[PDB]
C-alpha cells in the first residue's frame, strides 16, 4: 500500500517534540554512548544562536537542528527493562540523532538553572523586572516540561525501577536539582566511566559557555552571540515572535541601560528562541527495518551547492536575464574561474568561504561566517539593497576579492607597481608574504583596495594609488607585528580591523596608530616592554618577522 | 489551492482535545447560552457508558460524541476583551458543538470531585488498594489537565482580567474547589441569571447521575450501566485498554468481594474510558466564513439505514449468492413486507426496533436495545453462530415475529385457532388485546415463539395441539402480568420474563405455567398475601391494567 | 490507538476526488436506489452557480457540496461480483453521500456532451475562438477523466463482466457516446424499471437545465445564474482562478459582443469552476462499522444560527462596547423579540429571512436571497458602510420592518391612524389585508418605509401628515398590485417596485402614486386597454386577486 506508514515525517519545534504529554525517548540497545566533541557542541549552540540572531531582522528565518529517525514502538518490544505496568504511552526509540538529542536536553539543563538562579538574584519586586521574574518562571517551568513529567506518585516510576545511563542519570539528577525548593543555588552534577566523564563534562561546559555569554569578555574563536538588551528592545519582531506580545515599554528602557536583568533576559530570549523557533525533523517509522533502510535513504542524498552557485542564478535572473552575457556576467566569470581553479567538493566550500568572508568586510564590514545560511543571505541582502546599478558594483567586488587572492596574498607575492620607488615594492611584498601566514586575514579584506588601485582612472591618477596600496600593505603588517607581536593574542586585531572599515591612506595609518594608542600600546617604552614578554610560539611567522625586523635593520647602521 | 485549509479534520480522544498544553477553547459572542436539557445529558453519559460497556467484549468499539467545528484563530480577532500579553497561543473558537463541549467539560468536573473524595475515604495503606489511591491520583491529574493550565503567576492570567460566563465561572470556581488543599470534602457551587441557574443545576445533576450508579437502588428508566467490579476484573481487554497493563491479581479479588473501593474504581474505569476511548471529531477551518459554509455542509447529508437494511447484505451474501432467489429470501420477504407497510422516516427505525427487540428474546434470550451498533452486532452474531441450515431459522424467526406483529399484539386481536373450544378463543383474544398496552411487552416475544410454533406446526399431524397451546400461553401470560403489575411496578416482571426463556432445561405449555407460578411464589403469592399487595397498589400506573381488573371482578359475577 | 484510521478527512475538488488514476467508487448492497428529486438537483446546481457568481468578486470563496463517508476497501470484502484479477486498486465504498455523488457524476456527463457538441459547431478557424475550441477540448478531456479510466482492452473489464445498475449503464453508455468519434450529435439513452427511468430522466432534465442558461427566455423560479460573457471577460479573477491565465484581450471583446461562442464559454467556465473550485469533504473510514458510527456522529451535530444572530456580535461590539446597554441595544431588542416570538428552528430562518429581504429594500433596495452568506454579508456591508451614527439608523430600520410585521400586514390588519378621515383608515386596511395574501410582498418594504417614517414622525408637529400618507401609500400599493396582477403574473411587478426604491431623483407621497402610474403607462394603461387585459386574466393565478377585483366591482354598487 506504499502510501503506508514507511515514513511519517513531521516538523517540530524543540518543545513540541520534547514536551509532549505522554512521550518517552529511548536509546536502543545497539546505539553507543554519548561521545560528542566540544567543537561539535560549540557548532550546535552557535547555530541556534544564529537563529536567535537572524530573527531580529528577517522575521521568518528558522533554525534547524537536523532530523531524527525514530521507531514508534507500540508493544514496548524495545524497552530494555520491561516492567509493563508503567512504561510510557508513547515510546520513541531513537535510531539516528541520538547524539544531537543528548546535547539538546542538556542544553535545557544549563538554560534552566542559569535562568533559574539568575531569577533568584532577581530583585524580588521593584518595577518591570518582576516582569523578568515571570518571564523566567514561565520558561523554567516550560523546560521542566522537557526533562520529565509527573505521573502517579513515589519516585517517578513505581518504587524500584531506575535510571542509570550517562544521559539518563544526568537528567534524573537535574530533575532533582530543580525540584528541591529550599533555595535556588547553582547546581553541580556527581560500563566505562569515561562515558559519564565526557557527559558530565560536556554538560558543565554547556553551562560554562552560557555563563560565558552573560558578562563581557569577548572571544570569537568560541563564544556565541546572543543579541543583547540594548538591541533586543528595538526589534518588535523578536518581542512578538518570542513572547507573542510586545515587551512593556517600561522594560525596554531598563534593558537599554544593560541592567542586572539584561544578562538573564538574554538567556531567556535565547531559551524561547530555542524552545519555539528552532525545529527538528522527525521521521517515525513503525517497522524498524524500514527505519534502517530509511537511515540509508537519508545518508546518501546530498551533494552541495556553493553560496556563489546558489546566488549566481539571482544575478543571471536579476537585471541581466537570458540575454545576459553582459557586464555583471564578466564580474561573475572572474569568481567562477577562481573557484574552478583553486578547488575540486569540500575544497569548493572552504575556498568559496575564503572568498566570501573578506568580501564581507569589503562591502559594509559585516563579519560573514562559513554557514551556508549566512552566506546565501548576506550575498542576497547586499546585492538587493538597491537597484541595477549598485548590483553591478557588489558583484564586481566579489570578483575583485578574487583578483586579490591571485596577486598579493599567496600567488608569489611580487606584483603591486613593480617600479614606483622600487625599494617600496620590494619591501611591501614582505607584508603581503607574511600577512598570509597567521592571524592577519582581515588585513586581506582591507588591503583588497589595490582593488581601488586596479579600478582607477587610468594614467590620470594611477601611480598615486599603486603607491597607496604598497603603503597600506606595509602599515597592515606593521600594526600586525605590533598587536600580535606585542603581548596577547588575536581576536582583538580582528574586531578593530572590522570597525576601521565601518566606523569612519594617511587616514588608515592615523586610525590604526590611534587604536594602538587606545590599547595602551602607543609610546615606545611600554610596547617594547610588552613585546619582550610575548612568546613567538604564538606565530612562527611572527617570530621570524620580528627577528628579521631587528636583524635586517643593522644593514644600514 | 482547494486542497488548502478549507477542512483540516482529525479524530481525537477527549484528553487529546481537552488537555493540549497550549490550547484554549473559546465560544464566540454570537453563540447562545448553554441551554442543554437533562434528557440530552442523560443520553450522552449513557452513550459513553455504552462504549465502556461494549468495550469489554469487543476489543475495538469506540464511543463517539459527534463532531465539533472550530476556527484556529491565529490573530485572536475573535477574543472579546483583548489583553494580548497573556492570551493563550492556540485559541480554538468553537463554531459548532459548543453545548456538547460544556457538558463534557462539566463531566470531567463531577468525575474529578467524586473520584477525589472517594479516594480520601480510602484506607490509606493496606493492600492492593493503594493501587486504587494511585489510579485515583492519575485520573484526577489528567482531568484537571482538562479544566485549566498553569501559565505565569498570580490568578492564572494576569491580575485584573477575569472569567465570568456561566460555563466560565463554573470552571474557575471548580478550579478553586480542587486547588484548595485543606481536606477533601464534597463541593458546593456559588445577562439573564436563569442561564447560570440551568448550568449550575445540570452540573450538580451529572454528579447526582454518577453518584447514583454507585450504590444500590436500580432504575433502567435512568442511571447508566457502569460495569461493576464483580465483572470488571474478569476482562483483560478492559484492564489493558484503560490502564495499559493487567491489574494486579492481588486486586481483582478484593474487587470480586465488591469491597469499599469498588464504586471508586468503577468511577475511575468510567473516567478513563471517557478520557481515552471516546473520541470526538474536530474540523478546524482557518477562515470563519468557511467554518459557516462547512457547518451547513455537514448539517445536510445523512439519512439512516435500519439494522435490517444493513443486515440483508450479509444474508443475501451468505449461503444465497446472487443466485439468491432462495429460502431465506422468502423468510426475509416477509419482514421486508411488514416494515415497508408499518412505516414511512424515523418511523422506520422505531418500527424495526419494535421487531428486533422481541426477536432477541426469540433466539437465546439476549435483550436488544435500540442502538444501531448493538442491533447490527446481535443480528450478525446470532446469524453467524453456525452454518446455512440454522441461519435460515434465524431469519425465519424474525419473519415469524413479524407475522405475529400482524396477527396479535396490534392487528385486530381476533385470531388464534378461530374454533378450538371457542370460549377459550374469545377469552385469549382479551389477553392479546390487553398485553399490547403497557409494560407487558416481552410477553409479546414469548407469545410470538409459541404461536410461531403453531403457525409452523406439524399441520394436521400435530397442528390443533399447537393452536391450543398458544392461547394457553396467552392467558397464562396476561395472568402472570396482572400479578406482577399489582405487585408494585414493572422492571422485575420483564427480567423474570427474560430468564424464563433462558433459564430452563429438560432434555433436548404446562412447563411455562409451572415456571411462572414458581417465580410468582419466589416473590409472593398464596392467596391472602397477593390480595394484600393488590390493595397496596395505585391504579394510575397503567389504565389498561385497571380496566382489566375491573372486568375480572365484574364479568365473573355472570356465572356466580 | 485512537489517533488511528478512524477518520482521515480531506477536502478534494470534484476532479481530485473523481479523476484519481487509481480509484473506483462503489455503492454497497445496502444503499438504496437513486431516488433524488429534481428540486434537490436544482438546488445543488444553483449552489455551484452561486459559488461561480461569488468567485468573480470574492477571489477566494469556494463552493462546498457537503461530505461523503467512504470505506477504503483494500481487501475487496464489499464488492458484489468479485473477479479479483481486474478489480481496481483503490475502491471507496460510499456509506453516506451516494446520491450527491450520483448526480455529480451524471453532471459531468451533461457538461461533457453539451460543451462537446457546442464545440463542434464552432467556426472551425477564424480567431481567438479556436481559443474556444481549445478551452473546450481541455474541459471535455478532464471531465471524461471523471466518468471512466483506460486499463487494458476489450469491453473495459475482461470480456464477460458488464454493468447494469442504473448509474452504471448510464455512465457506460455516455462513455460510449464520447469514444465513438464518427459524428458529434447529441445523446439519447435507452431491479424495478422505475429506478432506471427516474435516473435517465434527471439527467436529460439536467441537460435541459444547464441547457437553458445560454439563450434568452428567463425563469428565476428555476433557471440558474451563469455569469454572462459580457461580465465573464471583465473578471481577471475568474480568468486566473479557473484557467491559470487571463483571457486573450483578442477574445474578451467577442465575448462582450455576446457572440456565438458566448454560450459555450459560459458552460466551459461553469464546468471548470465545478471541476476545480467546488470541493467535497471525504471521511475515509477503513472499517465499515466505524463509518457507520460516524455517519451517525455527523448526522447528530448541528443546530443553525440566523444571519441576524451572527451580525449581532458586530453590532454589540461596534460603537457600543461592553458599556453597551444603549440606543442600538433597544433598536435590536425590537427585532430579537420579533423573531423570538413569531418562531420557535427552521421557522426561525424562514422568519428572519422574511424580515431581512424587505429590510434590504428599505435601505438601498438590494435583492437579498435566502442564502445565509448573502444575508450575513448584506447586514455587515450595510451596517459597516460608515461610522457610528447612521449605523443606528440601519438597525432601527430593521426594528421598524419588525414593527410593521406587527401592525398593518398580518396581525389583524387594523392600525394606521384609526381616525384621520376614518373612511381612509377602514379602506386602506383592506389594502393591508389583501396585499398580504399573494405575490405583493415587495410592497411590504415600501409600506414599511412610509408607516415607518410615520411611527418615527415629528410627533404632533407633523405626525398626522405622515400617518395619513401611510394609509394613502397602502391604498396606492394595492391599486398597482391589482392592475399588474390582472396583466398576467408577477416577476415584472417585482422588478418595477424594486427600481422605484432606487431609480429616483429630486433634491435630497404623491411621488409614489405618480411613479407607479408612470410605470403602469410604460407598460400599458388608459382605461379600455387595461379593461381588455382584465378579461385576459385568470383569477386562479391568485384566488386573493380574484376576490379583490370582485370587491372592486361589487361594493361600488352601494352608492350608485
Amino acid at each position: 500500500m506504499e502510501t503506508k506508514e514507511i515514513f511519517d515525517a513531521a516538523p517540530l519545534s524543540v518543545s513540541q517534540f520534547l514536551s509532549e504529554t505522554g512521550q518517552g525517548l529511548y536509546i536502543p540497545p545497539y546505539q553507543r554512548a554519548y561521545s560528542w566533541e566540544l567543537p561539535k557542541i560549540r557548532r550546535l549552540l552557535s547555530d541556534v544562536a544564529h537563529g536567535l540572531d537572524q530573527l531580529a531582522e528577517f522575521e521568518d528565518s528558522i533554525c534547524f537542528l537536523g532530523t531524527v529517525i525514530a521507531l514508534r514502538d507500540i508493544n514496548y518490544t524495545t524497552v530494555e527493562p520491561k516492567y509493563r505496568s508503567q512504561v510510557p504511552s508513547k515510546v520513541m526509540t531513537i535510531i539516528d540523532g541520538q547524539q544531537r538529542m543528548t546535547t539538546l536536553l542538556l542544553l535545557t539543563t544549563v538554560l534552566h538553572e542559569e535562568i533559574r538562579v539568575r531569577a533568584e538574584k532577581l530583585t524580588r519586586d521593584d518595577e518591570p523586572s518582576v516582569w523578568c521574574y515571570n518571564q523566567a518562571l514561565d520558561v523554567t517551568g516550560r523546560l521542566s516540561n522537557c526533562f520529565e513529567e509527573d505521573m502517579r506518585y513515589g519516585e517517578h516510576r513505581y518504587y524500584p525501577r531506575l535510571i542509570r545511563s550517562y544521559y539518563d542519570v544526568w537528567s534524573r539528577n537535574k530533575g532533582e536539582a530543580r525540584y528541591r525548593s529550599p533555595i535556588g543555588y547553582y547546581l553541580e552534577s556527581y560500563v566505562d566511566l569515561e562515558a559519564y566523564r565526557h557527559l558530565d563534562r560536556m554538560r558543565d561546559q554547556m553551562r560554562s559557555m552560557l555563563r560565558k555569554a552573560v558578562g563581557a569578555g569577548v572571544k570569537r574563536e568560541d563564544d556565541i552571540q546572543l543579541p543583547t538588551g540594548t538591541d533586543i528592545g528595538q526589534s518588535q519582531n523578536l518581542q512578538f515572535a518570542l513572547f507573542n506580545s510586545e515587551f512593556p515599554p517600561s522594560v525596554v528602557e531598563q534593558l537599554e541601560d544593560d541592567a542586572k536583568m539584561t544578562p538573564l533576559t538574554r538567556l531567556i530570549v535565547f531559551a524561547n528562541y530555542l524552545l519555539h523557533r528552532v525545529t527538528v525533523a522527525v521521521v517515525t517509522a513503525k517497522r524498524e527495518d524500514y527505519g534502517f533502510d530509511m537511515f540509508e535513504a537519508l545518508n546518501t542524498t546530498g551533494q552541495p551547492l556553493t553560496a556563489i552557485e546558489t546566488f549566481k542564478p539571482r544575478a543571471i535572473k536579476e537585471e541581466g536575464l537570458d540575454e545576459w552575457q553582459e557586464s555583471e556576467s564578466k564580474l561573475h566569470f572572474d569568481v567562477v574561474e577562481a573557484y574552478l581553479d583553486r578547488e575540486g567538493a569540500d575544497k569548493r566550500q572552504t575556498v568559496t568561504s575564503s572568498v566570501l568572508l573578506p568580501f564581507a568586510m569589503f562591502q559594509d564590514g559585516t563579519k560573514l561566517t562559513k554557514r551556508l545560511n549566512d552566506q546565501r543571505r548576506y550575498l542576497r541582502t547586499v546585492f538587493d539593497k538597491d537597484p541595477d546599478i549598485v548590483a553591478r558594483r557588489k558583484v564586481l567586488a566579489g570578483l575583485a576579492q578574487v583578483a586579490r587572492f591571485y596577486e598579493g596574498p599567496w600567488g608569489s607575492p611580487t606584483k603591486v607597481p613593480s617600479c614606483d620607488d622600487a625599494t617600496l615594492r620590494t619591501q611591501a611584498g614582505i607584508a603581503l608574504a607574511a600577512l598570509r601566514e597567521g592571524g592577519h586575514d582581515i588585513v586581506v579584506g582591507l588591503l583588497t583596495r589595490y582593488f581601488a588601485a586596479h579600478r582607477l582612472s587610468s594614467p590620470e591618477t594611477v601611480e598615486s594609488s599603486a603607491r597607496q596600496f604598497l603603503l597600506a600593505a606595509r602599515s597592515c603588517a606593521a600594526f600586525y607585528a605590533l598587536w600580535r607581536g606585542s603581548f596577547g593574542s588575536t581576536a582583538g586585531i580582528d574586531g578593530v580591523y572590522r570597525s576601521l572599515m565601518t566606523h569612519v591612506v594617511e587616514a588608515l595609518q592615523s586610525y590604526l596608530k590611534e587604536q594602538l594608542r587606545s590599547e595602551g600600546i602607543y609610546d615606545k617604552q611600554q610596547w617594547v616592554a610588552r613585546a619582550a614578554m610575548t612568546p613567538v610560539y604564538q606565530h612562527s611567522k611572527p617570530l621570524t618577522r620580528l627577528l628579521l625586523l631587528a636583524a635586517s635593520q643593522n644593514s644600514t647602521p
